[PDB]
């Protein structure tokens, strides 16, 4: 009988941590608006990324509530092990979603640097010198640092930010069925 408050918690612990995943994101969109024309485009682009993860939010949210059913007359073997394959699906789709921020960190540092000119929001300059992940020789290309070239840049990598998010919906929609 609280098995269904249990499931309740996993769709809610899940919309909490994704609402986390992104407010990060949309600090990524704010953090690369410093710097009024492009400020709106950006502000634009930034909408997607966020329906994206409404979806995956509503996706395992909707498939807990068709799965309940499957709980009140079922052995509590299948109960238990059920929310353990829940809570799996929910910490990988977690996962892919911090590399991918990850990523989109670099990305967004080497869009500011390339671009944008704080200086003191190109104070990455000294994020980048202190960087001891990425190799130095994308620090030595990086160190040395109009609109339709600024599209011209961040549309590849933007297109493959959500190139990303939607082939993870997609492994989200095939992990579900497995145990759907």
């Amino acid at each position: 009988n609280n098995i269904i408050e249990e499931f309740d918690k996993l769709s809610d612990d899940f919309s909490n941590d994704i609402n986390a995943t992104k407010q990060t994101i949309k600090d990524l969109f704010l953090d690369i608006e410093a710097s009024d024309d492009v400020v709106k485009l950006l502000s634009k682009y930034s909408f997607v990324p966020e329906e994206k993860l409404n979806i995956i939010d509503g996706i395992l949210r909707s498939f807990i509530e068709n799965n309940k059913t499957h709980v009140i007359n079922s052995s509590n073997a299948y109960i238990y092990i059920q929310k353990e394959k829940i809570k799996n699906v929910c910490n990988f789709i977690l996962k892919k979603l911090n590399s991918l921020i990850q990523i989109n960190e670099l990305n967004k540092s080497h869009i500011i640097l390339k671009y944008g000119k704080g200086e003191a929001k190109k104070g990455v300059l000294e994020s980048i010198k202190n960087n001891d992940d990425i190799s130095k020789n994308l620090k030595s290309e990086l160190l040395k640092y109009r609109v339709s070239e600024l599209i011209n840049f961040i549309t590849p990598i933007y297109d493959d930010f959500i190139k990303n998010l939607t082939d993870l919906i997609n492994d989200l929609q095939i992990k579900l069925k497995n145990i759907s």
